[PDB]
Protein backbone atom coordinates (compact mmCIF):
# COMPACT_ATOMS: atom_id res chain seq x y z
CA UNK A 1 0.00 0.00 0.00
CA UNK A 2 0.97 3.58 -0.74
CA UNK A 3 1.95 4.53 2.90
CA UNK A 4 4.31 6.66 4.61
CA UNK A 5 4.40 5.21 8.66
CA UNK A 6 8.56 4.65 7.78
CA UNK A 7 11.12 3.45 9.86
CA UNK A 8 13.50 6.26 11.50
CA UNK A 9 16.66 5.52 9.18
CA UNK A 10 18.32 7.52 6.54
CA UNK A 11 16.07 8.73 4.24
CA UNK A 12 16.85 7.59 0.71
CA UNK A 13 17.48 4.63 2.53
CA UNK A 14 14.34 3.52 4.35
CA UNK A 15 11.43 1.88 2.60
CA UNK A 16 10.88 4.26 -0.61
CA UNK A 17 8.19 4.20 -2.70
CA UNK A 18 5.35 1.60 -2.83
CA UNK A 19 3.90 3.83 -4.82
CA UNK A 20 2.26 7.03 -3.34
CA UNK A 21 3.55 8.74 0.19
CA UNK A 22 1.02 7.85 2.85
CA UNK A 23 -2.21 9.43 1.72
CA UNK A 24 -2.14 10.20 -1.78
CA UNK A 25 -4.98 12.72 -1.66
CA UNK A 26 -5.19 16.31 0.72
CA UNK A 27 -8.23 15.71 2.41
CA UNK A 28 -6.54 12.74 4.12
CA UNK A 29 -2.95 13.66 3.71
CA UNK A 30 -1.67 15.36 7.14
CA UNK A 31 0.63 18.11 6.09
CA UNK A 32 -1.55 20.13 8.09
CA UNK A 33 -0.87 21.29 11.88
CA UNK A 34 -3.64 21.40 14.16
CA UNK A 35 -2.56 18.42 15.72
CA UNK A 36 -1.07 15.96 13.04
CA UNK A 37 2.47 16.84 13.05
CA UNK A 38 2.50 13.25 14.67
CA UNK A 39 2.37 11.45 12.01
CA UNK A 40 4.16 13.79 9.70
CA UNK A 41 7.21 13.19 11.89
CA UNK A 42 8.77 11.25 9.34
CA UNK A 43 8.82 13.19 6.72
CA UNK A 44 10.43 16.69 8.59
CA UNK A 45 12.82 15.08 10.83
CA UNK A 46 15.45 13.38 8.87
CA UNK A 47 16.91 15.66 6.69
CA UNK A 48 16.69 18.78 8.75
CA UNK A 49 18.79 19.32 11.91
CA UNK A 50 22.06 17.36 11.49
CA UNK A 51 21.74 17.80 7.85
CA UNK A 52 20.80 21.25 7.93
CA UNK A 53 21.60 22.39 4.17
CA UNK A 54 18.45 22.91 2.18
CA UNK A 55 15.54 20.82 3.90
CA UNK A 56 15.06 18.18 1.34
CA UNK A 57 11.31 18.72 2.44
CA UNK A 58 9.14 16.62 4.43
CA UNK A 59 7.74 14.51 1.80
CA UNK A 60 4.14 15.67 0.55
CA UNK A 61 6.70 14.93 -2.31
CA UNK A 62 7.55 11.68 -3.37
CA UNK A 63 6.85 8.62 -1.56
CA UNK A 64 7.70 8.50 2.44
CA UNK A 65 11.71 9.22 2.10
CA UNK A 66 12.79 7.35 -0.84
CA UNK A 67 15.11 9.15 -2.34
CA UNK A 68 14.57 12.30 -0.32
CA UNK A 69 15.79 14.03 2.90
CA UNK A 70 19.46 13.24 4.46
CA UNK A 71 22.41 11.93 2.83
CA UNK A 72 22.69 8.05 1.09
CA UNK A 73 25.86 6.62 2.87
CA UNK A 74 27.50 3.67 0.52
CA UNK A 75 26.77 1.19 3.04
CA UNK A 76 22.56 2.31 3.31
CA UNK A 77 22.06 2.05 -0.59
CA UNK A 78 21.39 -1.66 0.22
CA UNK A 79 18.39 -1.41 -1.77
CA UNK A 80 17.53 0.47 -4.97
CA UNK A 81 14.75 2.94 -5.13
CA UNK A 82 11.44 2.16 -7.57
CA UNK A 83 10.54 5.19 -9.47
CA UNK A 84 12.21 8.49 -8.96
CA UNK A 85 13.63 11.24 -11.25
CA UNK A 86 16.42 11.68 -8.72
CA UNK A 87 17.69 9.65 -5.89
CA UNK A 88 19.76 12.89 -5.34
CA UNK A 89 20.31 13.29 -1.60
CA UNK A 90 23.39 10.88 -3.13
CA UNK A 91 26.53 11.52 -1.22
CA UNK A 92 28.60 11.06 -4.83
CA UNK A 93 26.09 11.83 -7.26
CA UNK A 94 23.44 13.97 -5.05
CA UNK A 95 24.68 15.85 -2.61
CA UNK A 96 27.16 16.92 -5.59
CA UNK A 97 23.68 17.62 -7.65
CA UNK A 98 22.23 19.25 -4.88
CA UNK A 99 22.33 22.47 -6.12
CA UNK A 100 20.26 21.21 -9.14
CA UNK A 101 17.86 19.27 -6.46
CA UNK A 102 16.77 22.66 -5.77
CA UNK A 103 14.80 22.77 -9.12
CA UNK A 104 12.27 20.00 -8.70
CA UNK A 105 11.88 20.03 -4.93
CA UNK A 106 11.50 23.34 -5.26
CA UNK A 107 9.70 24.30 -9.02
CA UNK A 108 6.89 21.44 -8.18
CA UNK A 109 5.91 24.88 -5.68
CA UNK A 110 5.83 28.21 -7.95
CA UNK A 111 7.46 29.59 -5.11
CA UNK A 112 11.54 29.22 -4.95
CA UNK A 113 15.00 30.83 -3.59
CA UNK A 114 18.66 30.05 -2.56
CA UNK A 115 17.28 26.83 -0.21
CA UNK A 116 21.18 26.39 1.48
CA UNK A 117 19.73 29.51 3.37
CA UNK A 118 16.40 27.91 5.10
CA UNK A 119 18.97 25.84 7.35
CA UNK A 120 21.36 28.15 8.58
CA UNK A 121 19.62 29.95 11.58
CA UNK A 122 17.94 29.23 14.38
CA UNK A 123 14.11 27.80 13.69
CA UNK A 124 14.87 28.83 9.56
CA UNK A 125 14.13 25.34 9.07
CA UNK A 126 10.67 26.26 8.96
CA UNK A 127 10.55 27.28 4.77
CA UNK A 128 7.09 26.07 3.30
CA UNK A 129 8.66 22.92 2.64
CA UNK A 130 9.61 21.57 6.06
CA UNK A 131 6.97 23.95 7.51
CA UNK A 132 5.28 22.78 10.62
CA UNK A 133 6.51 24.21 14.51
CA UNK A 134 6.61 23.16 17.73
CA UNK A 135 10.24 23.31 18.26
CA UNK A 136 10.74 25.35 15.00
CA UNK A 137 7.90 27.67 14.57
CA UNK A 138 8.41 29.89 17.06
CA UNK A 139 7.61 32.76 15.84
CA UNK A 140 9.40 35.64 14.35
CA UNK A 141 10.81 36.75 16.77
CA UNK A 142 13.20 39.33 17.40
CA UNK A 143 16.79 38.84 16.71
CA UNK A 144 17.66 35.56 15.55
CA UNK A 145 14.61 32.84 16.01
CA UNK A 146 14.74 32.32 12.15
CA UNK A 147 11.86 33.94 10.44
CA UNK A 148 11.86 32.25 7.47
CA UNK A 149 15.06 34.22 6.25
CA UNK A 150 13.98 32.57 3.21
CA UNK A 151 10.75 33.12 2.51
CA UNK A 152 8.48 30.53 3.62
CA UNK A 153 5.24 30.76 2.05
CA UNK A 154 5.64 34.58 2.99
CA UNK A 155 6.70 34.01 6.40
CA UNK A 156 9.93 35.53 5.91
CA UNK A 157 11.46 38.14 8.55
CA UNK A 158 11.10 41.57 6.63
CA UNK A 159 8.18 39.79 4.82
CA UNK A 160 6.06 40.05 7.83
CA UNK A 161 5.65 44.20 8.01
CA UNK A 162 2.91 44.40 6.04
CA UNK A 163 1.36 41.44 6.59
CA UNK A 164 1.52 41.22 10.09
CA UNK A 165 -1.91 42.51 10.91
CA UNK A 166 -3.87 39.91 9.14
CA UNK A 167 -0.95 37.80 8.90
CA UNK A 168 0.67 35.95 11.80
CA UNK A 169 -1.62 35.38 14.43
CA UNK A 170 -4.71 34.85 12.59
CA UNK A 171 -3.74 33.85 9.00
CA UNK A 172 -0.33 32.10 9.59
CA UNK A 173 -1.95 28.89 10.80
CA UNK A 174 -4.17 28.74 7.83
CA UNK A 175 -0.93 29.85 5.70
CA UNK A 176 0.59 26.60 7.10
CA UNK A 177 -1.57 24.38 5.36
CA UNK A 178 -1.94 26.38 1.89
CA UNK A 179 2.19 26.18 2.38
CA UNK A 180 3.08 22.83 2.52
CA UNK A 181 0.56 21.13 0.10
CA UNK A 182 0.78 23.63 -2.89
CA UNK A 183 4.84 22.66 -2.73
CA UNK A 184 4.82 19.40 -4.30
CA UNK A 185 1.27 18.19 -4.20
CA UNK A 186 0.27 21.75 -6.15
CA UNK A 187 -3.78 21.14 -6.30
CA UNK A 188 -5.22 23.03 -3.21
CA UNK A 189 -8.85 21.05 -4.58
CA UNK A 190 -9.11 21.93 -7.88
CA UNK A 191 -7.05 22.05 -10.85
CA UNK A 192 -5.14 18.62 -11.47
CA UNK A 193 -3.12 20.98 -13.91
CA UNK A 194 -1.04 22.49 -11.37
CA UNK A 195 0.36 18.80 -10.00
CA UNK A 196 1.85 17.41 -12.98
CA UNK A 197 3.70 20.72 -13.73
CA UNK A 198 7.07 19.58 -12.70
CA UNK A 199 8.01 18.26 -15.68
CA UNK A 200 5.32 19.52 -18.32
CA UNK A 201 6.44 23.05 -19.03
CA UNK A 202 9.46 24.57 -18.68
CA UNK A 203 11.51 23.17 -15.77
CA UNK A 204 13.92 21.28 -17.80
CA UNK A 205 14.50 20.64 -13.91
CA UNK A 206 16.81 17.87 -14.30
CA UNK A 207 19.05 17.08 -17.83
CA UNK A 208 20.28 14.33 -15.83
CA UNK A 209 20.58 11.32 -17.47
CA UNK A 210 17.17 10.59 -19.61
CA UNK A 211 14.63 9.84 -17.05
CA UNK A 212 11.41 8.88 -18.56
CA UNK A 213 9.70 11.13 -16.17
CA UNK A 214 7.13 11.59 -18.83
CA UNK A 215 4.59 10.92 -16.54
CA UNK A 216 1.96 11.84 -19.21
CA UNK A 217 1.14 7.82 -19.75
CA UNK A 218 1.20 6.43 -15.78
CA UNK A 219 -0.55 9.24 -14.09
CA UNK A 220 -1.58 6.69 -11.57
CA UNK A 221 0.78 8.40 -8.91
CA UNK A 222 0.65 10.68 -6.25
CA UNK A 223 3.14 13.62 -5.64
CA UNK A 224 5.93 11.89 -8.10
CA UNK A 225 6.39 12.68 -11.83
CA UNK A 226 6.52 9.13 -13.15
CA UNK A 227 10.43 8.81 -13.28
CA UNK A 228 12.48 6.04 -14.11
CA UNK A 229 14.48 5.25 -11.58
CA UNK A 230 17.70 7.02 -11.98
CA UNK A 231 20.63 4.52 -12.84
CA UNK A 232 23.80 3.85 -10.18
CA UNK A 233 26.45 2.16 -11.30
CA UNK A 234 25.18 0.87 -14.46
CA UNK A 235 25.87 2.64 -17.97
CA UNK A 236 22.65 0.92 -19.47
CA UNK A 237 19.80 2.58 -18.45
CA UNK A 238 17.72 0.97 -15.17
CA UNK A 239 14.99 0.18 -18.04
CA UNK A 240 16.97 -2.45 -19.42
Amino acid sequence: VPVIKATRMPHYGVPFKPKLVEQRQVDVCPFSFCDRDKERQLQKEKRLDELRKDEVPKFKAQPLPQFDNIRLPEKKVKMPTQQEPFDLEIEKRGASKLQRWQQQIQEELKQQKEMVVFKARPNTVVHQEPFVPKKENRSLTESLSGSIVQEGFELATAKRAKERQEFDKCLAETEAQKSLLEEEIRKRREEEEKEEISQLRQELVHKAKPIRKYRAVEVKASDVPLTVPRSPNFSDRFKC
